[PDB]
């Protein structure tokens, strides 16, 4: 039982060690928001808005999402008494789409409760693991030779799973190379909606490489063509973009669009929603794993608590800050210990903000009286 | 061949005669934007942003959409030379969702071209009609008696089609009443996503009332449950919310989710997109008609040109301004002549702005240089 006294929206931007390539862009940093929800008893809950700057991933964007947060989500909490962190998905239920905005606010509310109950956010959602095996993603390489070198570094580093980025001209030849060299390494392929039905031959040729899964070969809204392809392959197909809720998984399932789901907290609307989906995939043999969105310290802390659940077996897209950022905004840095990350045990998300580090990356601060 | 010199974003709000009820709200007016695109040869193209204030219809909202227009759509036109109005859907293609933002800008570009070619926008997209039969929508009534009275007024007024709003407790008993009283009046039912699979009995009981169609009984993102229902009915099922493109219709089709499509320019991203869909429904026996979004003068003018196409047979949701607004922002008011509206013949959308009437409803004006 708690009431949210005020909200503090912090806009920050972290320098990426290396540029991140998106569909129709290239990130040079992680532009995000920190939603700080403050209890009426002095507890601070933290969430992170993950929306990319361009609507080249999903329809949402940072500027538009934070706008929906201010004009749509925060006003709802203003009055309200919240009893379960899960009541949040409900009052936001009438809102269509805008999942990443909801997530930023809702995940803050969860952290606030786990804090109140002196538990890890991981402990609270029921997780038991104390560490989780994270994976690694490699983009497109011009050389097969150089891909194999990159693949070698990580394996030696402890990463027990590798996601290879695929594309019509650079697909089958690279998968072999890696498969016929790491015959026991779990390996998946991400096709970033680069194929058409006409390329089913190319896609069928990958079935025989024991690929863990092939992510979104066709349209970002497609169910039909995916199903038409899934029925012709042994490898699981994985959806991403069009998976926003359990309801969305249910459709993909009955249609037979996929056998695996790339679950990302932000894209799915929060924690309540993510768990419902995890539980459902578990009951229907659908492989579920935590994808990523270049999260800063706060985003990553939540992601790891979700990843700690038993349903998640496949290594997710989480990693030590040091892989992307020169610096992060969370005090207990995430140490990579041979393909594994330590699940926070401290109250809430388990990590604190370097109000120091933050200050030098903060572009604006806004406080909102939810009362 | 034209280049857009500048853009003028006019924010206006018209007083509604009577309150308009939305899913989780009630409009008291039409808050919208007018996108005025100005040629390099002095031609003015006009579009209208239709997004509702709350994300209770689709994910978009006026405030967030106009934000996407400024930050995402207008910058693309800045440099560009446009040869066909249809080039607009293309450069916006990489953008996910955000259809109502696209529409406001793209429809402006069409009007600008039809103007350049001294043709009606209706003439240009190929329409031939000179008038179109519009319908009328009635919300939920407490009395069956009073619904029948309302139904009587319109029929005598000339409306050749009536859309009845349906809901679990107020459905079958009203349909009869109207059907067993106007045995020859085309009649459809709009279920505004108020039913579950468990209510298929209720929905099957309507099949026998020669209902033209039943709009979105189930989820606003659902294809599956709709298909499961369509296969059990004679009446056509009509989708709305989840129909954003030809591609979306293609899925609904192969899945068998519907037999009719409620086509609204804004929700579908513009004219290029709307025509593609109309043509497709025509080739695949799918009933297509123009739905509405409480358009002001500009929105309505475009809608009527689309409605003039041959594919649209069923009366759309268009009407004389006088049905909703005390005043409108378009000089040649739309006269209702026994269920029909006269298709503009004047250049472009065929109507002019009462810069006078506008001024007293304008809340802000913003000019943006595209050179
Ligand atoms: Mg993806
Ligand atoms: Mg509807």
């Amino acid at each position: 039982h708690m009431y949210f006294q005020k909200a503090r929206l912090i806009h920050a931007e972290l320098p990426l060690l290396a540029p991140f390539k998106t569909s129709y862009g290239e990130l040079k940093s992680k532009d995000f928001y920190i939603i700080e929800l403050i209890n009426e008893e002095g507890i601070h809950g933290y969430g992170e808005l993950e929306a990319f700057p361009l609507p080249d991933y999903t329809e949402e964007t940072l500027s538009s999402a934070i706008l929906i947060i201010k004009e749509q989500l925060l006003p709802l909490l203003a009055q309200r008494k919240i009893r379960k962190p899960e009541e949040i998905q409900e009052l936001f239920s009438w809102i269509q789409g805008n999942e990443m905005a909801k997530a930023a606010v809702e995940l803050a509310v969860w952290d606030a409760f786990a804090k109140m109950e002196k538990r890890s956010l991981a402990k609270m959602i029921g997780a038991t693991k104390e560490s989780i095996k994270v994976g690694v993603s490699i983009g497109l390489q011009q050389n097969v030779e150089t891909l194999l070198q990159l693949v070698n570094q990580y394996v030696d580093q402890g990463y027990e799973r590798v996601k290879l980025k695929i594309a019509p001209n650079k697909d089958i030849q690279f998968v072999e190379a890696v498969r016929k060299s790491f015959p026991k390494l779990s390996l998946m392929a991400d096709a970033n909606s680069a194929y058409n039905r006409e390329d089913f031959l190319l896609l069928k040729e990958l079935d025989q490489y024991d690929l863990e899964m092939i992510e979104q070969p066709f349209g970002t809204k497609d169910f039909v063509d995916h199903a038409w392809l899934q029925k012709q392959l042994k490898t699981r197909i994985c959806l991403d973009e069009n998976i926003r809720s359990v309801k969305d998984v249910e459709q993909a399932h009955s249609i037979g669009s996929c056998r695996a789901i790339n679950l990302k907290l932000a894209r799915v609307g929060g924690m309540s929603s993510a768990l419902k989906i995890a539980e459902y995939c578990a009951l229907n043999e659908i492989l579920v794993w935590c994808g990523g969105m270049l999260e800063a310290g706060v985003g990553r802390a939540h992601n790891i608590a979700l990843a700690a659940r038993n349903e998640f077996v496949f290594p997710g897209d989480i990693s030590a800050s040091n892989r992307f950022f020169a610096e992060d905004i969370v005090t207990p840095a995430f140490e990579l210990n041979q393909g594994r990350l330590k699940v926070p045990t401290n109250e809430g998300i388990g990590v604190t903000l370097d109000l120091k580090v933050l200050k030098k990356y903060t572009k604006s601060t806004e406080e909102i009286l939810l009362n």
